[PDB]
């Protein structure tokens, strides 16, 4: 079609490869260990330190992106980070020859490479889309990560079954790296940059965006943001984040150890929490504007209704799923109705920091970000060392203490969540 929906079809493989890439140890590691591929006999506490070691990256280069990208662009930042990424994914087999060490070094600068992906397709959305737009592209190339988190998981277990694990690895590289030369022959930062663009669109793109680019008033500066209304969305977002990354970790596992799936079940079975979360979310917008619509509900109303709801039915189910351990069926069932519910946080703490100081966005996803990713650095380990033997009453005590932060965080957030302005982004 044009070219902003290219760009947004490009961009959505872009974070499909990005989700893959982070997604496929947490299945290949079930196979990569002992009790037709080579296994080893990492322990409890390593497998813990080997999932996380991504998010000790992840964390470093969430708000560097955003200087980085107004620096030298997004196109190369994103291209190089997702070249990184899947090169050392092509390594990770040639790494665990040689130890955990390396193993951890190496997806620790994965994390790296991942972590400058957001900010670079905000600054190149800040050129490309028109305002009465962005809320559409900015979906299709978001949506792509769902897809990614979702299909990475079937397509790993497939490999690993009828393969050796090594071969998930090498496929998604390879996929990356084809990928990159896409991206580097047709996108480009800015559309007067752009090769094979038409001169009607171009205008069209910068007509819409001339008026709003000159208003920008709050760009030089930056006030005080240690505003409790910020440490709201920042503590929802870890508590969040860690029942999401302990499970997008070590669920597999679950499946494998407790409730004794097969590979090839485990991969299919463990994307039907991550497809409910994302039909969800795609349904919660649509049904929060028709409640604004209903009643007012001064749109925090909605925010920590959203929030209540896709923080505590997780618990709720989770401790369910915990409770009755070692049933095929049931566990896989509240898992999924776990971490479809939390999609209603789409309408709640993933989006209240635009209506808290919009124009500010761009840092406050950096800080709340940088803050909930640390639950994938801790969640992952002590998730692991509390269960050295797989038994029910181990992970029970896990499902638990995740349930109890969700609920805080909900709690946190209905306390002292503010709506309309927070009285410093007033240009």
């Amino acid at each position: 079609c044009s070219a902003r929906y290219n760009l947004a079809i490009l961009a959505f493989f872009g974070f499909f490869i990005v989700y893959a890439l982070r997604v496929n140890l947490s299945v290949a590691l079930v196979d990569m260990v002992d009790s037709t591929g080579k296994k080893y006999q990492w322990d409890a506490e390593t497998q813990g330190w080997i999932l996380g070691s991504f998010f000790y990256g992840y964390i470093i280069t969430q708000i560097p992106g955003g200087y980085v990208a107004s620096k030298i662009g997004g196109k190369m930042l994103l291209g190089f980070g997702i070249l990184g990424t899947a090169v050392l994914t092509l390594f990770t087999p040639i790494a665990a020859d040689l130890g955990v060490g390396p193993l951890i070094v190496l997806r620790a600068l994965e994390g790296l490479g991942e972590g400058v992906t957001f900010p670079a397709m905000h600054a190149m959305w800040s050129s490309w889309a028109p305002p009465l737009e962005r809320s559409k592209l900015l979906s299709i190339s978001y949506a792509g990560a769902q897809l990614g988190t979702v299909i990475s998981l079937p397509l790993s277990g497939i490999i690993c079954y009828y393969m050796n694990w090594t071969y998930v690895f090498y496929f998604f590289g390879t996929i990356g790296i084809f990928w990159f030369l896409l991206w580097i022959w047709l996108v480009s930062d800015t559309p007067q940059k752009h090769k094979r663009i038409s001169h009607y669109e171009k205008e069209y793109i910068l007509s819409s965006l001339r008026n709003q680019l000159s208003s920008q008033k709050s760009v030089p500066w930056v006030p005080i943001l240690k505003s409790l209304p910020l440490w709201a969305i920042v503590v929802a977002h870890f508590s969040y984040n860690w029942t999401f990354y302990t499970l997008l970790t070590l669920l597999p596992t679950y499946m494998k150890e407790i409730l004794r799936f097969n590979v090839q079940e485990n991969g299919f079975l463990s994307s039907l929490p991550y497809l409910g979360s994302w039909l969800c979310m795609i349904l919660s917008g649509q049904a929060a504007d028709n409640l604004r619509a209903k009643w007012n509900f001064s749109t925090l109303c909605v925010r920590r209704i959203f929030s209540l709801i896709g923080m505590i039915g997780p618990a709720v189910f989770l401790v369910a799923a915990g409770f009755i351990g070692c049933d095929y069926s049931l566990a896989v069932a509240f898992l999924t109705i776990s971490t479809t519910l939390g999609g209603f946080c789409s309408s709640g703490f993933s989006i209240n920091h635009l209506d808290i100081a919009p124009s500010y966005a761009g840092i406050l996803l950096g800080i709340t970000n940088t803050f909930a990713t640390i639950p994938g650095m801790v969640g992952p380990v002590i998730a692991k060392s509390l269960t050295p033997d797989n038994t029910v009453g181990e992970w029970q005590t896990v499902f638990y203490i995740a349930a109890a932060i969700n609920v805080f965080g909900a709690i946190f957030f209905t306390l002292f969540a503010k709506g309309e302005v927070q009285n410093w982004a007033l240009n």
